[PDB]
């Protein structure tokens, strides 16, 4: 036997970081949780105990805080690149390093209709991520998400004209509500180092905000006829937006809504036009996947 | 043997309702979910296998979704208070009823800075609930909350002054991150019954909002000398802004965030006034509960 | 306003605790999950910012650790007497001690079918939990409980003979799955003190013994009438097998499996006598609460 | 625009199977959560609106339940086989079909000490999954795996000799806890299709108990050098003891268990050789993976 692949380092290594402004007063708080995992010529520590190569994770957990004291954090895909552009110019042995990144939202409190200066709500677990590959002569590869971003609309939806055989008892519907989790992906064509992402830094936030801002309008204006087709339609138009973007994914559950039948109970109706009380279903779920790229 | 104590019912019960304007469009969703619990002559359901005194939790579960067709299901103290009230009417020997709701959020979205006439967003898992218990003979007694609202402020948290001996090491701060997840309840006088709560409906869905502007606001601006102190703010101005309550509860986590010593590495300041980079603590946690009632 | 109740301390707090024989090899871990809450003078912490009475939750905290250290973590009722006890001695004006622990599994493994000396496996997340409220001058009252258990029985369950009315669509079975997570507490008597609790730590780990033995035996032997006509069989059993213990409580959901109709095609046999494909129901489920004394 | 990639189906389908033995009584029960996801000539579902070349996600569930009671649901890697096949047999638009399987553990109880016909406790949340990857014209590509094993050594396990620069901070030690959750997987050479599989069936109950004997084994007898040496170890005996395997991988969390310094508190000591108690630590942990292949 022999190792055929391998990647080491810390998971879970939770992140926050304040900035302050000495002449406003107005602070602004950014909270992470990262992983960093490693590659290189660490194969004898698998096969013959041999620690010498391994970079330790508590390493890797302290060079995550001091890479954050010493950098900006934000936009999450150029401190990433940061990260690992480290791991791979600093250990001659490490060949690649893979930085996830969660950023979760503190968004500056409202009161009495003013932002407050270092006040903050957790305005849903909605999360914006990034994946960072960096790769010894081979560049920084980054793909950019949204997710946990859950939505619900009550009409303008349908589906009908799917394939029937005798498998199928699914009703077609003209009207049915649709709601999702939206998990959004957008991959950047590669960059050859972190030069190279330093120089499109501001079309990193640009290309998140083009991203809710699609999904969102995409999805309360579709008069969808399934959701292969709504979310076509989003993925179409980011990458419109966004030249240096090569694809950009999908992942959408249908989290169902079932109409119930009161009809037995004293002739109530609650079907079709009358339906008014649902039952939301935990599960299963449709799920529905696609990547689109440039004709 | 004895039965001392019983209830039982249909826990989990998944609701969505949607009401919608024929003469403008504009849908507006609810979503919750549903416990409800019963007591009353039904020991010998226990002792003797008499299956005659259950009213089925399959039954129970119909029942709510019957009662969401006929009534509204807004604000939720109104809706438990109808289907308590249901069960110790209908059947004689059902003596109380123990509502549980859990609302979800469903708020409008704002597409191209205008209200979308059916399309919501979760904006957070923070809930609005109510337990309604609802006796015979005793009225209904009702405890209304919010949960689930998870705040962090960066500055204007202090923490000295507290007991010093051979168990402590904690330092003094004058300083320091403040983060919970607020869970706060206002307790309503007792009602006599279903008249007496449909009297009081307006201030239902005012309380609750006055309950989050003073916590979010108190929060916000008190230079907070301990959680203790802070969270007792909030419950007296919740008193003092709405005589029909009679109790205020807070159970507040204090989720903390702790410095970073970085000086081992190239002497690196990141401690004190020079602390940018914290490390979020998942556990353990401070829990700081409080009951507030009139003097 | 003034303060009706109080209570603060730490949650969440992880201990691990080993024992090892020296002259064996053999080693013996255990691992917990503690939260200690203080009641007592402490008002003007909440109402005055008098953080002198604060007993800091971080001391807390160090003090589990270090009772942890200087005594038996098992059994738990035993460890959270000591626990809750040293607060209230200890400090003049904390006059109430709330300690829950959670305990969980580490089972020794067995390897080529011999006990390794120190290997553990996490066999379920079951646990056994203590709730140990030490009252100064009211002794110590206990709650002993097993939950998590999860069973399956795939027959002998029934239930017919319920009430029906026009809210009743649930139809009588003579024969269905019942599954559930078993919740179940035992009370015991109030102990004056730590010198009385002492004095029955054999019975802790015995009765717990006793507890998940009737639990499993009952529910593999009994043909079930009803989850409330179950659940106090076993209640009976347990409070017919200690004399310390004042009452037993079992909080058991119904987790139903649903008959699949799959009639529709090729006239596939799957109901009643010929079920044998079903789909669990994550939600809703039935609720099945009680507290048996003795007569 | 143009779709890169597209699957679709159904996720989280719950699914509970009994056999019963008429001649003994003896009932068995098998409890999985199944995900279909399917590929093919789908595009223009995305693209033009056009469902007509949909298989609804519905109907997709009735064949989960369909195929489940039409055929043995065990081993799971032979079901996964025929419900894959089902859909790309059936549906000439349909060239592949990617099922995942997990397996829920439902243990015969042992009733005073004799197994009980029918009823059963889930013995831990590990959980048995298969990912079954059917694609026409090119055979069935099984991957099976153990998840959720959660498992601790006291002692006999080491971490020194690692990497020391200008970042590191841990200490080596000779002695310390190694906790983790196992997650192990075995990839089956390619099935030319089902009747391959069938002709390998009872390979795939030994070769799992093979994997989870081996990865208990080797975790409670290792003085493990570093969980990277250990798990190497694992995979080198799997890969010894089934031909038909080409590669294993391994996923383990790092789950750290940490000295507490006590020496503060009267002296006491609790660190190096009288560690006793430790803190669990629930985030960060160390993530390390491998996978092996043969020479
Ligand atoms: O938009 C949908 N797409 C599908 O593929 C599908 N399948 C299904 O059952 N309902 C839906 N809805
Ligand atoms: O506001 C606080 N209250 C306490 O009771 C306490 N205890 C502690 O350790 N830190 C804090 N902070
Ligand atoms: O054992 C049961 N008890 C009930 O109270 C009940 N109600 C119900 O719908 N199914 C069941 N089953
Ligand atoms: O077995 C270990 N491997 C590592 O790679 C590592 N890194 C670390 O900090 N502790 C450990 N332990
Ligand atoms: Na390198
Ligand atoms: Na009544
Ligand atoms: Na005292
Ligand atoms: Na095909």
């Amino acid at each position: 036997s022999a190792v055929k692949a391998a990647r080491y380092g810390k998971d879970n290594v939770r992140v926050y970081k304040v900035h302050k402004d000495e002449k406003t007063g107005v602070q602004t708080v950014y909270e992470m949780t990262v992983c960093v995992l490693l590659e290189g010529e660490i194969e004898t520590s698998y096969t013959k105990a041999d620690n010498s190569v391994i970079v330790a994770t508590d390493s890797i957990k302290n060079t995550i805080y001091i890479t954050a004291k010493q950098n900006p954090v934000t936009p999450p895909e150029l401190f990433g690149s940061i990260l690992g552009t480290h791991f791979i110019e600093k250990y001659n042995h490490i060949h690649a390093a893979h930085v996830n990144i969660v950023c979760h939202r503190w968004t500056r409190m409202d009161i009495d209709g003013k932002p407050h200066p270092h006040s903050f709500i957790r305005d849903s677990e909605e999360k914006r991520n990034v994946q960072v590959d960096v790769v010894e002569g081979k560049g920084i590869d980054i793909k950019s998400s949204l997710s946990g971003l859950t939505v619900l609309k009550s009409t303008n939806s349908q589906f009908w004209g799917f394939l029937r055989d005798e498998y199928t008892t699914l009703k077609e519907t003209w009207d049915r509500i649709l709601s999702t989790d939206v998990d959004a992906t957008w991959q950047w064509k590669n960059f050859s180092g972190l030069q190279e992402v330093r120089s499109h830094v501001p079309k990193f936030d640009a290309t998140w905000a083009t991203a809710r801002e699609v999904t969102l309008k995409t999805f309360a204006e579709d008069n969808s006829a399934s959701v292969q087709a709504t979310m076509y339609k989003m993925a179409e138009q980011i990458l419109a937006r966004q030249q240096l973007i090569e694809t950009v994914e999908y992942s959408l559950p249908n989290k169902h809504y079932f109409e119930i039948d009161l009809s037995w109970h004293k002739g109530l109706q609650n079907t079709g036009k009358n339906a008014e009380v649902f039952a939301p279903q935990s599960d299963p779920n449709g799920l529905i996947k696609c990547t689109v790229g440039r004709s």
